[PDB]
């Protein structure tokens, strides 16, 4: 392993993650990235960010059957980026279509009546721009919103509006 | 505005700091990075890192008569890096030696008898790889603790034999 690591990312271990059983592996560089929210309960302390963290991949492996947490990555009030699947992996975010072409990202909490922090914004922004830099994405890689490729209401609408003043957001 | 971003460092308006008077500015691309630790209370949420991110300045400035906190960078035990007085800014950390020719950091808390966590150190050398993505810090720039560079107990025993691991720390 050559390693320049990119950004700060709460690996696996330390949210105390169950060990994956995914395989399928991403082509790089990615040209998506999904945005979504998880619809759950916030938290803005590592303490209560890496107890959601479990449960999110807890509900997705135990209740849906899943190999991991769908997303690649999830993002924490508490300003942090909690690792999921990974930039190498195909996640279980954006349906069958999009989920083999992109990387998903999930901020933690329910953004319908409410906008998340300055801080997970910046983490979030922070990621990808770490993702380009390291080559999982591509540096023309585009944003869009869940809602955009499902019906869902999925990132939330305070939130969805957001991500639509990001400069790679494409519609 | 004033940010498309970068390390995830919370800015100075965001932990509500007093503005700063100081002038004298660092010739980049900066040769060295001293590592202290406050010796003040530790913090290991946002809410609680910001405030005493306040309460170091609030020393520094309202006591001490300093143009602003001292450091350039503060890193909460809540894995986050709060905005100083930046990479182009000079410091007041290190003495009138090292203060000009160097970046101070400082983890904030005692680190005599505590560890600071993973996360902590993470945002550490992940705010150091941002300074050299700039051009703020020097590609091979070296790490020195204050201990090494003034009659000091900083950063703390235990952050201190931490930092004497890192790939770009020196004696
Ligand atoms: C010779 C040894 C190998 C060293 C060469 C490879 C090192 C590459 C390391 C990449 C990881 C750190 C890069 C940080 C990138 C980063 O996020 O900085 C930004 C720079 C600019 C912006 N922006 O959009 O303004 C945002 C972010």
């Amino acid at each position: 392993e050559d390693p320049p690591a990119c950004g700060s990312i709460v690996p696996r271990r330390e949210w105390r993650a169950l060990a994956s059983e995914c395989r399928e592996r991403l082509t790089r560089p990615v040209r998506y990235v999904v945005v979504s929210h998880t619809a759950g309960s916030h938290c803005d302390t590592p303490a209560s960010c890496a107890q959601q963290a479990q449960n999110v991949q807890s509900y997705h492996v135990r209740n849906l059957g899943w190999c991991d947490v769908g997303y690649n990555f999830l993002i924490g009030e508490d300003g942090l980026v909690y690792e999921g699947r990974g930039w190498n992996i195909k996640g279980a975010h954006a349906g069958p279509t999009w989920n083999p072409i992109s990387i998903g990202i999930s901020f933690m909490g329910n953004y319908m009546n409410r906008v998340p922090p300055p801080r997970a914004l910046r983490a979030a922004q922070n990621l990808l721009a770490c993702g380009v830099a390291l080559g999982a994405l591509r540096s023309n890689y585009e944003v869009k919103g869940h809602r955009d490729v499902q019906p869902t209401l999925s990132p939330g609408d305070r939130l969805y509006e957001i991500i639509q003043t990001w400069s790679h957001y494409r519609a």
